[PDB]
């Protein structure tokens, strides 16, 4: 179908796992710069959906401790998951509405942006970093997830990131591990509809990291 | 086995398809008393359909009865689609929210609970084309209530009276109309995530109807 093949091509996601200049909503969420660097120094991390270990869609391509926090670049690859995503997008009035001004329509990308707008990192206090999860909203703030086809392009979606930053990241990115089904994704969709302060929180995150959404596929 | 057949049993729902004591913060619609009365009373009366968010290819059943009452229009529909229910039941097995179950002495009912969190609201589309189950309604006091026994659900709403229940009750006493699929509902899923102030709205209709000061399956 050609098209049905462009869609199901890998999709990168990027964003902060934690923003240093931000005090967690809970003590457990404490993750200071000092800890991060020591950890990264030691400890490929899995990329799943809502922490469900039975819904791994790809892997983490890069982790980096920049200035304002910890930043990762993940890659979605699971053709099983991507297909479903392609199927669902086809029936989303949001996706159908298209993206902002000069950006070209990418249903599978847009749908994930609308669906898992945040990034949640599984940690401990071998390998303190368990995995990264795409979710409707991170528990930490500034964890907006940004989806795009070009990894270079998703990185350029964050002002705080410097040329030096992308250097260290580029020097990182350069079968189907999924195990759930659409029914599963569906069930997860309701849990998402009852998270308090979601959209407000998502918006707060945008402003916090500069993703105007008039430059990305962010839907909040 | 066995219970899965019990869950895939028909489900009832009801609520105000309009609140007379309410002014649409968005005119357009308009429900004024004399209207409906004049409108319901017309033409027995042909089967009104029930669909997910107006998707004529996502029919789940029919409205079983409607009645003009003390504070607005109130309808009790019946969700029957063996195909629709089957999905909702597999999705339910994969929902943390549903996993946590109901309150105080209410027994668990995944299928009911899933619908409860997914289509908290009722929407009215002969003038009355169809009633639709959706994540929320533009017209306030649209909060939907799922139950296995109609009388039970009616019993959830205080404003109602034996009198009212009389008429309603007097009312509810082919093939699989559903045409959509899990991807379809999934697709509608994100669209829902973007309705501004869904919960705060939802919570409102909860007290606006008194269902807060009682026990139900409402997840709001
Ligand atoms: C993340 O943003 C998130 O969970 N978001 C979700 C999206 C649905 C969300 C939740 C509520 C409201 C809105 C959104 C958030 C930053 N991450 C977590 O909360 C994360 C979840 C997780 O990993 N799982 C659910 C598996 N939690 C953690 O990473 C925590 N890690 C642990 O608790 C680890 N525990 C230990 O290392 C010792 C446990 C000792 C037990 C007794 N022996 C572990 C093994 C469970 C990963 C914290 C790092 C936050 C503590």
């Amino acid at each position: 179908d050609e098209q049905q093949s462009q869609a199901v091509a890998p999709v990168y996601v990027g964003g902060f796992l934690a923003r240093y200049d931000q005090s967690p909503d809970e003590a457990e969420l404490l993750l200071p710069r000092d800890v991060v660097e020591h950890w990264l120094h030691a400890q490929a991390l899995p990329l799943n959906i809502n922490h469900d270990d039975t819904a791994v869609v790809g892997h983490v391509a890069a982790m980096q401790s920049v200035r304002d926090g910890l930043f990762c670049l993940g890659c979605v690859t699971s053709p099983r998951f991507l297909e479903i995503v392609r199927r669902a997008s086809e029936k989303s009035e949001l996706v159908s509405r298209g993206p902002v001004s000069p950006l070209q329509p990418d249903k599978v990308v847009e749908f994930l942006s609308g669906s898992y707008a945040g990034l949640s990192l599984s940690s401990r206090r071998t390998t303190p970093f368990k995995h990264v999860a795409l979710c409707s909203v991170g528990r930490r703030r500034g964890t907006l997830a940004v989806y795009g086809r070009d990894p270079e392009w998703v990185t350029q979606r964050f002002p705080d990131l410097t040329a030096a930053d992308r250097d260290g990241l580029r020097a990182q990115w350069q079968g189907d591990p999924f195990r759930s089904d659409s029914y599963g994704l569906l069930g997860n969709s309701v849990d998402a509809l009852y998270i308090r302060e979601r959209l407000p929180k998502l918006r707060y995150d945008k402003q916090l990291v500069g993703v105007t959404e008039r430059e990305s596929y962010v839907k909040a």
